[PDB]
């Protein structure tokens, strides 16, 4: 039926999305999952346990990510200053600067993707969609 | 913008089902992945070369998935008559009952996630992101 079509459709369009953005992305010399870690990091240090539940991500895959973001110089492993084995992932001035880049990639994708539709039809499927997302994130965890 | 929350709202709800499916589908024993192989098949024989590229992931997990089925008696390796080399992944009769099984799993998760939003709503979303899927399939490959 259709509100199968509807998941269905969704994971389709994800998995287009994720080819595509990882080539653009790549241009930056970033990963799409990259991206993602210095999305999160952009607005407050993160710790690499949310990074890893939050992306649906092995704990392996955000090492990686991470250790290659911070050879980079995009960001930086912040440790308490009492004690050390509390870790954030900051952003940098350079990571920030490489975010936007990525964003506006994002951006332009985006509207490219979404192109046939109108402003008012961007706005209907949005607000019921994010109830969708709602419910499953309710659902799954 | 709009247009980017909706591609961003996109992406988490697919991370959310795929945790969610996976946990769900597990119990048949099978993983998302192998589903999907399974829902590809079930509708005719399929090469190795477009499960990976319809499904974005790369050959060897496809070879792990399909060498699973195949020990799971849920998929056999076809070959030609003439050419052994050329190979099609067939669905089995227990390989259509699990994926019946695996379908209506599926359906029941996509009522509970689409819970919120009437029949009506369910259709507007439908055909407006069927336009996005056909864009973005269109730029991607």
């Amino acid at each position: 039926e259709n509100r199968i079509q509807i998941m269905s459709t969704i994971a389709k369009i994800y998995r287009a999305m994720s080819r595509e953005l990882n080539r653009r992305l790549g241009e930056l010399n970033l990963s799409y999952l990259d991206f993602l870690v210095l999305r999160a990091t952009s607005d407050g240090p993160k710790t690499m346990a949310y990074l890893a539940n939050r992306y649906f991500v092995t704990q392996s895959a955000i090492t990686a990510s991470v250790d290659k973001l911070e050879e980079m110089g995009l960001v930086v492993r912040v440790r308490d200053r009492e004690d050390r084995r509390k870790i954030l992932i900051e952003i940098t001035e350079k990571g920030l600067e490489t975010f936007n880049k990525g964003i506006e990639i994002y951006k332009k994708l985006a509207n490219e993707v979404t192109g046939d539709l109108s402003e008012d039809e961007v706005i209907l499927v949005l607000d019921k969609i994010s109830k969708i997302l709602k419910r499953i994130e309710e659902i799954s965890q």
